[PDB]
């Protein structure tokens, strides 16, 4: 050996010039003219050449085109393999020599760049857009470590559709839609509102701003109208005790948030004298919700005093309402009538 | 014929070895050295070769590179056609022999795979990402069966923009935006809220959860303040009938949801005796909304009883409010005054 | 010269036919059989040929395949350059001759079409889908005029993730997520609601529709329960003036929206006679919020009249509440007690 690291037909000439094997045909008018090299076996073959400037064989291309043609012959299923056993790239230059920008590049590590020789991802389009077309084209994302939990962004009937997809990529399930109108739907598919959500909407912080006056809300709801019950008595009121009196709410209101009650009292020639702050209230455990009505009996008087109030109380879990005299007025010539008149 | 299914220069040798035509140039230092085959017509030609390891002709590549070069000559508009007339693939291998993973594959049915020989879509990037770059690069989706109802996902000024697009792909109309801040806007373009929607937001089910206390709301709105009208009388109250009395609401409140009213009554030496549950109410068709005030005249008495209440009633479509004595108290030494004092 | 615009081995024949240089090997059974052209220098070389139908050299492909093979030799880092110095295209045809649809096209201006010879963008997939696969594959959009303000649509654990990204494409920050469940989150990452927004939600117009009854809301919030204070006196009421009396709200309610107050009055043998419309109100600048309670003293009477009311008033910025007699009733045998009983 020498340690110096450097055929049926062999053409060799050492020179500061291309050593060239040329095939040539200058016939400018023959429909079948051309020049080409062919490598073949007994079944098929591969051709490398250029057609004449009047060549009509569209199987190879247009007149004057160049071609690399792997023929059919009697062979089937054959590949054409383009192989760079090198750490360089495969460069495709079109409309320039190699001094131009490579239109496409396949690096030695598998990356593919369009309009860039240095791709950053497996496919990288430099300084340009991408488009896909069809009757329902979709950009799909297939996750390999999971099973049938894939995604896609597609178009259908002008609606941009974000849909899940299976590992076979053939059973989409629309989850989000945006129409040409600009309306978005999440679980809806014909979004009429600017944003329809077929489900609960949650503000984790901040709450909800409104458009008429930029109203900011982070609470709940209220009311405006109510169901009347007329003068539905809650029971007899004792006039002789200052202890707590309970009353059971009508079944109809046992499902309400608020109840409206009416308390009326009168006193003529009473058996006591003094100010009775009647307390009306509902209970949620320790908490109470409290209203008062004044009843001032004056013993012996030849007249009749009277008072009433109508007010709202929270409807609580125990379905009761309570009443308590601060001073027992007495039943003599006096009265106290307690009614539930509405609920909501 | 035989049924056995199997040139200006013809090189044939049947053998268990490559039959080879070789051109060769070992000049390692010439700036113009190389070896190549050329097929040409009278206008242009195509070269297949390798340059010398000191070749400086950058039109073909870097020193020592291999090349397929379709020349310009005097020909214009010509194609280079790479043709596999076979049901196999076109394989591009870079950095390996054919025993490696094909970097790119073009199947016989038109599918293109990067890093996979078995693509599932027309373009399929196996085990890698895709990126597009520019000053406003966009992934576009063109629908062919429709006319100018296309979509795209682009970037502009750090904002991810989902915009409709025409079949010419040159007139985007932003519909959704997400900023680097993380804010989303639907019909807005400078989203300040975490989610701005230039239009109605609809919860089809579930309603709306809140962040302070996880409040869940599926209703509407209420109030807190109101417009005062002072003591604006609603009209004279008859003291002599138990039939329904109507009164017309002031024009100012005819647009409100609720009205606040004040009813006062007094009775001295009256002409009747008994409990009068005065009923004050508003009407929506069959429905009524009802309050009561007690008035207990006592004939002959040398004193004056008095009562009043101030309360809210729904403002209804007929713009009226009504009053009804359960017992006519009489006008003698007595009075009933009815006022609308506010609305909201 | 003539103005007419039209080698170590030179093969030329002008004819209406291909002028052909052929190399051929019909050995159908040799594991090493093949036919090929080779261009080489002293380090490496490039081969163009076809393998025998029993050729086992997988480095070139499968038996009978055709190949363009840029060899390793003693050369490193070398490119294979495919160059069309023409305004035409580079066409890749697979499964057809050039009369078919080009599977891939590289135009002279750099555009790349799959299944189309006339691409509209730098990369254009005609009548087909695109898919990317991996353990977390992403479609990325890199903006060049800005610095580290890029976007991407990826998949991770079945969740479609819209995340910002840097110009190095290696530090994603999830901003929007959609789960296989169909739930969307903006700033959340495990969306439980159909739409979670970790921040304020803004309706620029239209407001908010609801699902139970299609309720439409564009306002704010209300209440239902409240904090009781019992009978907490607001101060002494003067009985001798019709001028405005102020009272300071308890510190506990100075942070509330509404306050609930209780006013009681009684009158026996008074020193005046007439109707006193006691006015109770809160102030926001010019605006007042007004309730009234009737007190009708009757001088000399041998009885005691009484009245009370309990009602809600807006809690205003000045933390005061006010009271005003329309006629001073007098302190003789009479009383007026004013309490704040609740707030919310
Ligand atoms: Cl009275
Ligand atoms: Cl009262
Ligand atoms: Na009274």
């Amino acid at each position: 050996t020498s340690g110096n690291l450097g055929s049926a037909l062999h053409v060799e000439r050492t020179q500061d010039a291309d050593t060239t094997v040329q095939v040539r045909n200058t016939h400018d008018t023959g429909t079948a003219a051309g020049a080409r090299f062919i490598a073949s076996n007994e079944k098929s073959g591969i051709w490398f050449g250029i057609s004449g400037t009047s060549n009509t064989n569209t199987g190879l291309g247009s007149p004057g085109d160049a071609y690399i043609y792997n023929a059919a012959g009697t062979a089937t299923g054959k590949n054409l393999n383009v192989i760079n056993n090198q750490t360089g790239n495969i460069h495709f230059f079109a409309g320039s020599t190699a001094t131009g920008t490579p239109r496409m590049t396949i690096t030695n590590t598998g990356l593919v760049g369009i309009n860039t020789a240095a791709p950053l991802q497996k496919l990288h389009v430099e300084n340009g857009n991408m488009v896909i077309t069809g009757t329902a084209p979709a950009y799909q994302l297939k996750e390999n470590d999971t099973t049938d939990q894939n995604w896609q962004m597609g178009i259908n009937n002008g609606n941009l559709r974000f849909a899940t997809q299976n590992d076979a990529l053939n059973s989409s399930s629309d989850k989000v839609v945006i129409s040409q109108a600009g309306n978005v739907g999440i679980g809806a598919t014909a979004p009429t509102a600017k944003l329809e959500v077929a489900g609960t909407i949650h503000s984790t912080s901040g709450g909800i701003k409104f458009p008429d006056g930029s109203v900011q809300t982070t609470a709940a709801s209220g009311a405006a109208t109510w169901t009347s019950l007329g003068l539905t008595s809650l029971g007899a009121v004792s006039m002789t005790t200052t202890t707590e009196q309970s009353f059971t709410l009508p079944v109809a209101a046992q499902t309400a948030s608020q109840i409206l009650v009416y308390l009326r009292c009168h006193s003529g020639n009473a058996s006591t004298t003094g100010a009775d702050d009647i307390r009306i209230y509902t209970k949620e455990g320790a908490a109470t919700y409290d209203h008062y009505l004044l009843m001032f009996p004056y013993a012996g008087q030849g007249a009749v005093g009277y008072n009433s109030d109508s007010f709202w109380l929270p409807k609580t879990s125990d379905n009761k309402i309570y009443l308590a005299h601060s001073m027992a007025p007495g039943s003599a010539n006096s009265g106290c009538n307690f009614y539930i008149t509405g609920y909501k």
